[PDB]
């Protein structure tokens, strides 16, 4: 929907760790900049997160290709929420991914 957060990873390094994040994200999620920057996205998760929504996510980056996935995720509080992700590679000319941009809405309605 319209309300929405955004991130950017590093695909050029193994892990995938963020380098920036959306004023939105780090407010919805409760986590700060010099908390989550330089981390794989992971930290999100949790019990009732199902594996194989996240086995969709890693088996697209692993190919290098998007992907949109529902997946419940928790505040830093620990409190849960649905999010809707789509992750999408960004590519140099070479056709190589160097960064991977994820667009998270919280749909919990
Ligand atoms: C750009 C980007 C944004 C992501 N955002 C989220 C997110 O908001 N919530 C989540 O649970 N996983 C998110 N992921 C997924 C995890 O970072 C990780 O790719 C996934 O769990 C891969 O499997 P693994 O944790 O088993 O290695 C994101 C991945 C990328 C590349």
């Amino acid at each position: 929907g319209l309300r929405h957060t955004f991130v950017v990873a590093d695909a050029t390094l193994p892990d995938c760790p963020l380098v920036y994040a959306s004023e939105g994200f780090y407010a919805m999620t409760g986590y700060g900049p010099d908390e989550v920057l330089g981390h794989n996205c992971r930290f999100l998760q949790g019990e009732g997160t199902d594996p194989k929504e996240v086995q969709k996510i890693r088996d697209a980056i692993k190919k290098g290709e998007a992907c949109s996935v529902r997946l419940l995720n928790y505040r830093k509080d620990g409190t849960p929420f649905w999010n809707l992700l789509t992750v999408t590679p960004i590519k140099t000319p070479d056709g190589r991914v160097s960064k991977f941009v994820g667009v998270q809405v919280d749909v919990t309605s």
